[PDB]
């Protein structure tokens, strides 16, 4: 009944807060790019929006003792120092040494950092209760308390007089542990839970989509079956996820409901009303509106709430082999195409068409991550663009958002990410990262970010001086106005390089 957790294994911390007089469940979270601090995700709201549990997923990777100074699954006890690996980026969760917080300052901030070497990274498992001590095995739904090794301070959530983020403070916090996957348990080409994929008609060669990132941002949410090269762009990537926090990176079977994000839009597969196909933004993204599953076939779930199997005996859904068919959990209704006699139109429907069978393909984890960041860069640049925009209309710059520091970190992020191999590797290692470095720069061009990095500059180069734009936009966007100019070319440079 009672479930252990071992090294190697993916989780999630959760603490409850008090939000306009009402409790939430959050989860620790952090983005890999554009800003290494952590801060919060609710998961309590998930029937209404569902949470991204891509950005609060880490890895146990390490379980040591007391004359310490992986193993084989070893099994975490309380008083054990542990390591934990951002699943999304590499980095780990750290006890920094800055202290952005004026509320607290005998508190230091917690982000993700890959310098491993100190003892900030490693954190120490404490008893909540008298009914745990030293020794006994950590339990799934424990109430945890962390302790940096280096900095002595609990891993705390902070009522900053804003709002909510997480630090190393002397105070207290309780944090539960949730499984999301086991260590143990091999992908062996199944469909995972958080897996991104395609899902294609296999005799079509075609692929579920959206239209190109070009003009239309708001055409840019109906859903339709495409061949040809999109099938190797960042645009036919979706996102899997399930309706549950526990195990939400474990094995899908047929009859399992998920949810489906577009990964470029981070817009959720939704039926409206009236009955067609839009994606929704996470705000609408309701369970009965959003959810789906998949179907050996096209008979009757009536037998009850017994197990559904394809005709092998095998409960898992294969990658490539498995057909599959989309059924909307609330309606019953099935996904198809339709013909409007280059591409097809994506319908939910009653009957269907007897080619419906969806064979699913796993993305690569180089092409996955890249549609990540350009979420990620998009948002940022759109708020960006906005705020700017605002500001050019008159509004009163206290009541604008406009992410400065974020802009300077992801581009310096995103220059990185774009950095040809140096000389001195080999000849066929410098091939293949000359290999990943153009898939990045195709999936980014064909998503708009050239004209989007182009859009960023002419806003601004409205402004004449950074002292004109610090008299708008405040003296710290001053300061950085002709640093992100060159930061903007030197990425619009790394675009273009080697074409």
């Amino acid at each position: 009944e009672i479930q252990f957790l071992r090294t190697d294994d993916e989780v999630v911390l959760q603490c409850t807060a008090t939000i306009h007089k009402e409790q939430q469940k959050l989860c620790l979270a952090a983005e890999g790019f554009g800003n290494r601090l952590c801060f919060l995700e609710s998961t309590s709201n998930s029937k209404n929006v569902p949470p991204d549990l891509s950005i609060c997923t880490f890895v146990l990777e390490q379980s040591l003792s007391v004359r310490a100074l992986g193993g084989g699954h070893r099994t975490l006890l309380y008083g054990h120092a542990i390591l934990l690996r951002h699943s999304y980026s590499g980095m780990y969760l750290c006890c920094l040494s800055t202290s952005r917080s004026s509320t607290d300052k005998l508190a230091f901030d917690v982000g993700l950092q890959e310098d491993t070497t100190g003892e900030a990274c490693w954190w120490t498992i404490h008893p909540a209760s008298k009914q745990r001590s030293e020794g006994e095995k950590v339990r799934v739904g424990d109430d945890l308390i962390l302790v940096s090794v280096s900095s002595e301070r609990y891993l705390h959530l902070s009522y900053g007089n804003g709002s909510l983020h997480v630090d190393a403070a002397f105070q207290q916090t309780l944090w539960s542990v949730a499984p999301i996957s086991s260590g143990s348990e091999a992908a062996q080409g199944y469909l995972i839970g958080g897996d991104v994929l395609r899902l294609l008609h296999g005799h079509m060669d075609e692929c579920l989509t959206v239209p190109s990132g070009e003009h239309g941002e708001e055409q840019r949410r109906t859903v339709h079956y495409e061949g040809g090269a999109v099938s190797v762009h960042a645009r036919s990537l979706w996102r899997l996820e399930t309706l549950r926090v526990a195990w939400s990176g474990s094995h899908i079977r047929w009859g399992q409901p998920f949810r489906l994000r577009h990964v470029t839009t981070g817009k959720y597969l939704s039926l409206m009303e009236d009955k067609n196909l839009l994606l929704m933004d996470k705000e609408k993204a309701d369970v009965k509106s959003t959810a789906f599953t998949f179907r050996s076939s096209k008979e009757k779930l009536d037998v009850g709430v017994r197990k559904e199997v394809d005709g092998m005996g095998t409960s898992e859904i294969k990658y490539g082999d498995s057909v599959c068919y989309i059924q909307h959990v609330d309606t019953g209704l099935w996904l198809t195409y339709q013909s409007v006699d280059i591409q097809r139109k994506a319908i939910m429907h009653h009957e269907g068409h007897m080619d419906d069978g969806i064979s699913l393909s796993r993305s690569q984890h180089e092409e996955s991550r890249t549609a990540r960041v350009i979420r990620s860069t998009v948002f940022l640049f759109n708020r960006f663009i906005r705020g700017l925009d605002a500001l050019s209309k008159k509004a009163k710059a206290s009541t604008v958002d406009l992410p400065i520091e974020s802009v300077s970190l992801s581009l310096q992020d995103l220059i990185g990410y774009f950095h040809p191999p140096d000389e001195h590797l080999e000849h066929e290692d410098k091939q293949n990262r000359l290999r990943a470095l153009k898939n990045r720069q195709n999936l980014f061009q064909e998503e708009g970010m050239i004209n989007l990095v182009l859009e960023c500059i002419d806003r601004l180069h409205v402004y004449s001086s950074a002292a004109h734009f610090a008299d708008v936009a405040g003296r710290e966007a001053g300061e950085s106005w002709k640093s992100i100019l060159n930061s903007l070319y030197e990425l619009l440079a790394a675009l273009i390089r080697g074409n």
